[PDB]
RNA sequence: GGCCAGGUAGCUCAGUUGGUAGAGCACUGGACUGAAAAUCCAGGUGUCGGCGGUUCGAUUCCGCCCCUGGCCACC
């Protein structure tokens, strides 16, 4: 129907970006991005009237959004710059050489591929390619974001955009940018599932380093972070009902030998979650004397007593440790497990004495 | 869209090792009155957002959502 109104109003309009590249990477996006030519905002206001759903104009920025079922679409208006501009202007804006594509929804050409910059090689070769040399100087921010895109799609940086990013880094043109796109961008990245790999190309192009104050690379952490990815995917596939945001325990894993005001300060801008802040406030202090316990225990109700009331996130911490796996599973699996039937419990009941006593009898049982 | 609070009576507000809920003014009924108010005895002041899950038991632990306010990311 977009092609149907863009061809009434004499407009011409194309899905663009992100949308475009996980379109010929198979992966549905209920969110479309469309560049117009011509007035984006009646387009998008007669669209959501044809369709009878609300519309939220922004006039400032030339861009209308409107939700249809399930699709979320963005309406935004050809602009050469972050006289009417072409298509291509708005695309050659844009950051990478699959990011930078563009796919005609006008029901003449419909259907068509518009690569300028050739996108559609670079997506074929897997590599990860600046439109040009000052791309990274344009927006810092970018450097981050290709590292995350060869993360997740496996791509590879090209010599050139390799080198351009190298030089972008040691112009410290990172510390330059906004602290909040970067935040931002991190916390993007650790969304990822392969944000591992993410995290080697950070320590490898060592952006770390200018975004976190005090934060060194070393061989402990990098080491904590595979056997914190085997844990990791061991819990989400036995226990897989149990998911939480892994990234984070990742994110704790890098900030650990960090000082608390630098890792407190950090979580802050980063806007973690509750548990992440316990659960680093948990491991900076408690954990240790938490470990030593856990060594001396004899019996399984000490360990039942010294691990549930734990989050899950403490736990799969726990699990680092050779000699705790098995005991951290063995409670996962198997101790926390366990039930009564009516009359015995009927004869347990006859305030917090009966709690005391439902505790006297699981360790009855345990043990 | 991310996060942080806030969600407790009609309104304005506190509450942690899960274990049988509170204040100031409106609400009913009676004692009191020619009627009413005040006042006394008292007692409703509540599935402590909604729905699932864990637990013998959840305002509390967790997950998914509703509402309001504030920090932002809003290519
Ligand atoms: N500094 C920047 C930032 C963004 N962009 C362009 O603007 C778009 C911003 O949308 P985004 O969601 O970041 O891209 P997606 O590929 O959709 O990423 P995702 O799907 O993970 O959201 C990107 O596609 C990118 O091409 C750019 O050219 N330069």
């Amino acid at each position: 129907m977009v092609g149907q109104i863009a061809k009434e109003m004499g407009l011409r309009a194309y899905i663009v970006g992100g949308v475009v590249r996980d379109i010929l990477l198979g992966k549905e996006v209920w969110d479309v991005d469309f560049v117009v030519e011509g007035n984006a905002i009646e387009l998008a206001k007669e669209l959501a009237r044809r369709h009878g759903v609300n519309v939220h104009p922004f006039p400032e920025f030339g861009t209308a959004h409107l939700k249809i079922g399930k699709l979320k679409l963005e309406f935004a208006t050809a602009r050469r710059e972050t006289e009417p501009a072409s298509l291509k202007e708005d695309l050659i804006r844009r950051d990478f050489t699959i990011n930078a594509m563009a796919i005609s929804v006008n029901l003449e050409d419909y259907g068509t591929l518009i690569d300028y910059f050739g996108g559609l090689r670079d997506l074929k070769d897997k590599v990860i390619r600046v439109l040009h040399p000052v791309s990274f100087i344009e927006d810092p921010v970018r450097i981050l974001r290709a590292l995350r895109f060869a993360g997740r799609l496996n791509f590879k940086l090209s010599r050139s955009t390799e080198k351009l990013l190298k030089q972008a880094v040691n112009l410290g043109l990172l510390k330059e940018a906004p602290r909040g796109r970067l935040i931002n961008e991190i916390k993007l990245a650790l969304r990822e599932d392969r944000f591992l790999e993410i995290l080697e190309l950070y320590r490898k192009y060592r952006v770390l380093e200018e975004i976190i104050e005090g934060f060194q690379w070393n061989e402990k952490v990098l080491q904590k972070l595979y056997a914190l990815r085997k844990v990791v995917d061991w819990h989400a596939l036995e226990f897989s009902e149990e998911r939480i945001d892994y990234g984070w325990l990742y994110l704790l894993i890098l900030i650990s030998n960090l000082d608390y005001e630098r890792g407190k300060h950090f979580l802050e801008e980063m806007s973690a979650p509750s548990w992440v802040r316990e659960t680093y406030k948990f491991m900076k202090f408690k954990l240790g004397s938490l470990k030593e316990e856990l060594k001396k225990a004899k019996e399984n109700y000490e360990v039942y007593r010294l691990l549930k009331p734990l989050h899950t996130s403490v736990l799969l911490l726990l699990m680092l440790e050779e000699e705790l796996k098995e005991k951290i599973k063995l409670y996962l699996e198997k101790l926390r497990k366990v039930k009564l039937p009516k009359e015995k419990i009927e004869e347990l009941k006859k305030g917090k004495e009966l709690g005391e006593r439902i505790e006297e009898l699981k360790r009855e049982i345990m043990n």
